[PDB]
C-alpha cells in the first residue's frame, strides 16, 4: 500500500481512463498496491473488487506507471497497436496506464538456456524488422557515448572513494579509447535497424501459463532506450548481459562473471535463430553461405559488444553522481570497463 | 516553392526519416511544393524525382507538416494510433517541428457536397466507425463545457482597439454569455448523449474525397485532421457536422465565409444521416422493431439538434478568441456573430 496523496490520483486516473466497471467504481472499492516504488518510474497494480463483474472487455487489473517526451509515447502506443507490447489503456502528463501481464522477469542464468535465448533471438529479430516514425540515421550509439563522455569529464565527486574510482577510470584516457573504438566499429558493417538497446533479463517477461511453450513464453518490454542503431549493438549488448546479475542482495548489488559470456557455440545458437527470423529468405541459403554469414555476424556482434561496455560504463559513472537508487554504480562502471579491455584482448583488436 | 531554410530542413527530415531511395537522395534532386502557407500549419508535398526508382515500400511522395507558431504527445499518440488502424494517413516521421505523413491523392469536399445523399451517408458511417474506437485518453465528457468555459473567460478579458472589432464585441457581450452558457449547460445536462471518441471538427475541409474512387458508393471518403478530437458527447459531433452544412469557407472576399441558415439539413436529410449512422455504430439496430427504431431516431434528432447549439456557442466563442490572437485573414468577428445568430435562431426553432 501507497500514501494518501496517491491511490486517489490513481483512483481518478483508473476511473476516468478505463471503461466498464471502472466507470462507476467508488474510491473505497479501489484496490491498489505497489509493484515497484522509489523516486522515478514507480509501478502500481490496480484492480477491481473480485466481487465486481466486468461490464465489457475492459481489464480487471492494470499497471500504472508514474514518470515521477513525445517519442517515448508514440513508440509505446505503436508497439501496443502491433501486439509487440503491453496494451496502452491510458496516457497523461505524469504517467500512463498499461496492460498488466501476469509474469516474472527472467534471471541472468536463464538467458543461456537454449530454448530461452532462441526465443529472445527470434523476438529481437522481429523487433528489428519494425518500421518506426523515427530518425533512421544511426546517430544514437556514438552520440550518446560522446554525450556521456563529456558529462563524465565534468563530474566532480565529494567522497574520496568515488574520486579515487573516477580517477582510475579517467586514467584509461577515455577520449582516446573512444576514438580507437570508433575506428574499429566504422570498419565493421552492421545493418541499421530499430534496436531495443537494453535487452537485459530484467526487461524480458516469462509469461505465466506458457512456461511450457517452447517458442512463445517470452515478451520483451521497456523500450525507453530503443532507437535506430547498429544491429550488432543490440545483440552484443544482450550477450554482455549474460555476465551481469543484478539480483545480488549485498552491495554493489550486482555480480560480474566474465566466464558466463556466451561461448561460440552458444553464440552460433542465438544467431542461428536470429537470422531466419530477420531475413525470411536466409533459411533457403546454401549451407556454406549460411556459415559465411554466421562467421561474419560473430565478428560483427562481438565487436559491437565493446560499445555496450563503453556506453554503459560511461552511463554508470554519470548515474553515480545523480541517481539515488542504491546500486554500486562506480564498481559496475569499473566492471564494464574491465570487460571492455578483456574483450579487446580477446578479439585482438 | 518553399523558402531556402525550409526544404533544406525538409530535405534533411525526408532523407533521414524515409527509407529507400530517399536515404541516398541528393539535395539538388529533391522536389518540394507548398500546399498551404501561413505561420501555423504549413503543408508541403515532398517527392522523389520521377526518374528515381523506389527500392522498396517507401512512398514516392509525402506530406510535410510544420507546426509553426505539451498536448502534442496526445495529438501525436492519437495520430499514430489512427495510422496503425488505417483510419488516418500513415505516419512516416515525427519530430519537434512537425511530422511526415502519407500523401493521399484527393481533394477536400465543398460545403454543398455535404448534402449529397451518398456523401452524407458515408460520412455518417465513417463517423460512427470513428466513434467506436478505444483511445488511451480520459473518458470523462469534460471537453465541451471545459473548453467553452476556457474560451468564455478569455473572451471576457479581451479589449480591442480598432473601432469595428470593439462594437462587434460588445453586441456579442450584450447577450450575457456567462448566463447563456449556464443554461446551455442545463439544457444539455438533461439531454442524454453517449460519450464516445469524437472528431469534433467534422467540416467539409476535413473530409477527403479519395482519387480513383468517385465511383465507389460507400468508400470514397476519409476523415482527417483530428487536432480537436477527444472523448465527447456523440451529439456534439453530429450536431457540429450538421451546422457545417450552413457554412462555406471558400468565399474569396471578407469576411471570407458565407452563412446560410437555410442550408441546415432538413429533418428528412437528418434522418437519412443517422439511418446510416445507427446500423454502423451498433450491431443489433438493423433488426430492432421498426417501432423501436423510430423511437431511437426521433430522440437522437432532438439530441443532435440540441447539441448543435453547443457547436454554435463553442465556435462562436473560439472565433472571438481567434480575432485577438490570430493573424490569418478571416472575418473572425463576423463569423462569431453568424454562429450566435444561428444559436438564437436554432433556439427559436426548438422552443428551448
Ligand atoms: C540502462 N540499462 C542497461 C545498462 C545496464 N543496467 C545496469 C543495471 C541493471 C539493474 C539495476 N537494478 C537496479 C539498480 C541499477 C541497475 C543497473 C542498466 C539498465
Ligand atoms: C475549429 N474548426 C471548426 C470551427 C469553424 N472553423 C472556421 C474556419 C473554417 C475554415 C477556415 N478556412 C480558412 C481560414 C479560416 C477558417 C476558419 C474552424 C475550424
Amino acid at each position: 500500500q501507497p500514501e494518501p496523496r496517491t491511490r486517489r490520483r490513481a483512483y481518478l486516473w483508473c476511473k476516468e481512463f478505463l471503461p466498464g466497471a471502472w466507470r462507476g467504481l467508488r474510491e473505497d472499492e479501489f484496490h491498489i498496491s505497489v509493484i515497484r516504488g522509489g523516486l522515478s518510474n514507480m509501478l502500481f497494480q490496480c484492480s477491481l473488487p473480485d466481487t465486481t463483474a466486468t461490464l465489457g472487455d475492459e481489464p480487471r487489473k492494470v499497471l500504472l506507471r508514474l514518470y515521477g517526451m513525445v517519442l517515448e509515447s508514440v513508440m509505446f502506443a505503436i508497439l501496443a497497436e502491433r501486439s509487440l507490447g503491453p496494451k496502452l489503456y491510458g496516457i497523461f502528463p505524469q504517467g500512463r496506464l498499461e496492460q498488466f501481464i501476469p509474469s516474472r522477469r527472467l534471471d541472468t542464468e536463464e538467458l543461456s538456456l537454449p530454448d530461452i535465448s532462441a526465443e529472445i533471438a527470434e523476438k529481437m529479430a522481429t523487433f528489428h524488422g519494425m518500421k518506426m516514425p523515427f530518425n533512421k540515421e544511426p546517430k544514437w550509439l556514438f552520440g550518446t557515448m560522446e554525450k556521456y563522455l563529456k558529462e563524465v569529464l565534468r563530474i566532480k565527486f565529494t567522497e574520496e572513494s568515488r574520486i579515487k574510482k573516477l580517477h582510475k577510470l579517467l586514467s584509461y584516457n577515455l577520449p582516446l579509447e573512444l576514438e580507437n573504438l570508433r575506428s574499429l566499429l566504422e570498419s565493421t558493417p552492421s545493418p541499421v535497424v530499430f534496436c531495443h538497446n537494453d535487452c537485459q533479463e530484467g526487461n524480458i517477461l516469462l509469461l505465466e501459463g506458457r512456461e511450457n511453450s517452447e517458442k512463445q513464453k517470452l515478451m520483451l518490454i521497456d523500450f525507453e532506450y530503443s532507437s535506430y542503431n547498429y544491429r550488432g549493438f543490440d545483440i552484443g549488448n544482450h550477450f554482455c548481459e549474460w555476465m551481469y546479475d543484478y539480483s545480488y542482495e549485498k552491495y554493489p548489488f550486482f555480480r560480474a562473471n566474465i566466464r558466463k559470456y556466451p561461448t561460440k557455440k552458444q553464440q552460433l545458437h542465438f544467431i542461428s535463430s536470429y537470422l531466419p527470423a530477420f531475413q525470411n529468405d536466409f533459411e533457403n541459403l546454401s549451407t556454406e553461405e549460411k556459415s559465411i554469414i554466421k562467421e561474419e555476424m560473430l565478428l560483427e556482434v562481438n565487436r559491437f559488444a565493446l560499445a555496450s561496455h563503453f556506453l554503459w560504463g560511461l552511463w554508470s559513472i554519470v548515474q553515480a553522481k545523480i541517481s539515488s537508487i542504491e546500486f554500486g554504480y562506480m564498481d559496475y562502471a569499473q566492471a564494464r570497463f574491465d570487460a571492455y579491455f578483456h574483450q579487446k584482448r580477446k578479439l585482438g583488436v
